[PDB]
């Protein structure tokens, strides 16, 4: 448990190592999805996995999210993109840190889809869990997860989500976003999961960016939701073999 | 008056000037300054007293890591930059004399401009942007930022600014990413574009193309002219003066 400074921002995160606390192990940075959090079960799971096959995992709470400073409804991609990029660079600095990747779940799966893409060069192999990879393109056409609008005149604020409030803002961000431009940029190894009956965010796009990234896996839980109620461990199952080829090389 | 916008903890300095009458309602243009500028330069505090002179409010910005707001001029990238002026126009929003609300920048803040009054397509009536950066995306993309060729596929941790600044490669990963293309085909309200042709820093060239992609904008040359106007500042804001006593006028 610390903090990571994002230009004030204090953003919560865990820094778990294998058991053993080995010298030298890659490192998983893993980000949660819209209104999620660090301690999420699915987030937990696969952190825990990837310890037990010796991957340190750093879990970060994105702005107005978790543990995090800053209020969720200031929160746009722009700012969960600047936070990325701080925690990167705080990995960076690790002594331990052989390799880095990234895995995130949703809205943090459409995320570390941008991010790996605009760090290319770091990061070895990536891992969004049921993307949220069509946030921009719905909100070019007037919907933000369930919720519609004009995406000419966006509206002040959005209320949805249990409780919670959203700037147009994020809107504004999410439509200047060509996500085909970060899966074109990053061509090495992606292994996207996703389940079939998915609620939230649809199979079919998953399926769709598993074949323009040019070496993605797709692994289908068969049956399962967005936050892998019924399967959770054919998801950490799933991770832990890609990732055990991945660290053999 | 002067004032601190908060920007996540960030505080952005600020100056808005009324037009003196007062008026009671007036328009309002926000402003924009370029990469290592401020809302103190020459030719911006010339922009903001022209508008001034003719009806309109002016809200001049200094952005992250420039001028007299918060955050180091190398962890600047775009995209807190325009965090920044969608911070600004929330401002502005609020403000109980503005009516309408134009944008203004200069070079970098040009682009910047371009950008954030797409995104605000609905609220910005008019935009100007002057010897705007737009090409520094795709320079960003080609590895040929600031004097220095790298690899725009292993970014160097720090890239060497201007007089000694320094510029982490972050600023590129970020730059890399924008379209600028995308922008401009979504802002279909008039702009004004304006640039010297002997343009040290910024290729003339580049603004013709940008506007004649756009639906309507009106591109005014400055012969003779450097990236700042150091010999014709006076037709700039001539240049800016006309195109906004039309826009008013309508
Ligand atoms: C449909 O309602 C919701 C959707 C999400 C989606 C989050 C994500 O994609 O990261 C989160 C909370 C909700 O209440
Ligand atoms: C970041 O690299 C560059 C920045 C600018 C911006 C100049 C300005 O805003 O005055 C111009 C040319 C560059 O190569």
């Amino acid at each position: 448990a610390m903090y990571i400074d994002c230009d004030g921002i204090k953003l919560n995160a865990y820094l778990d190592m294998p058991k053993n606390n080995p010298e030298k192990c890659p490192l998983c940075i893993i980000i949660h999805g819209f209104t999620g959090h660090s301690e999420e079960r699915h987030i937990v799971a696969v952190q825990e996995t990837l310890n037990e096959i010796g991957v340190a995992t750093l879990r970060a709470d994105m702005y107005g999210h978790g543990k995090s400073d800053g209020k969720f409804e200031d929160h746009t991609l722009f700012k969960w993109l600047t936070n990325i990029l701080a925690v990167v660079d705080y990995a960076k600095k690790l002594d331990f840190v052989t390799d880095i990747y990234m895995a995130g779940h949703s809205q943090g799966g459409l995320s570390v889809m941008l991010a790996a893409a605009m760090e290319r060069d770091i990061i070895k192999a990536l891992i969004p869990l049921s993307p949220a990879a069509m946030i921009p393109e719905i909100a070019r056409t007037g919907e933000l997860l369930g919720l519609k609008f004009d995406p000419e005149n966006i509206p002040d604020e959005l209320d949805a989500w249990d409780g919670r409030k959203l700037k147009g803002n994020y809107v504004r961000v999410a439509q200047t976003i060509r996500v085909e431009d970060f899966v074109d940029k990053y061509t090495k190894p992606v292994l996207i999961v996703h389940g079939d009956q998915d609620e939230a965010v649809p199979y079919e796009a998953s399926v769709a960016f598993s074949k323009q990234y040019k070496n993605c896996k797709l692994v289908t839980i068969p049956g399962d939701t967005h936050c892998y109620d019924h399967h959770l461990e054919l998801v950490t199952e799933a991770v832990k073999e890609f990732m055990l080829e991945q660290i053999a090389k």
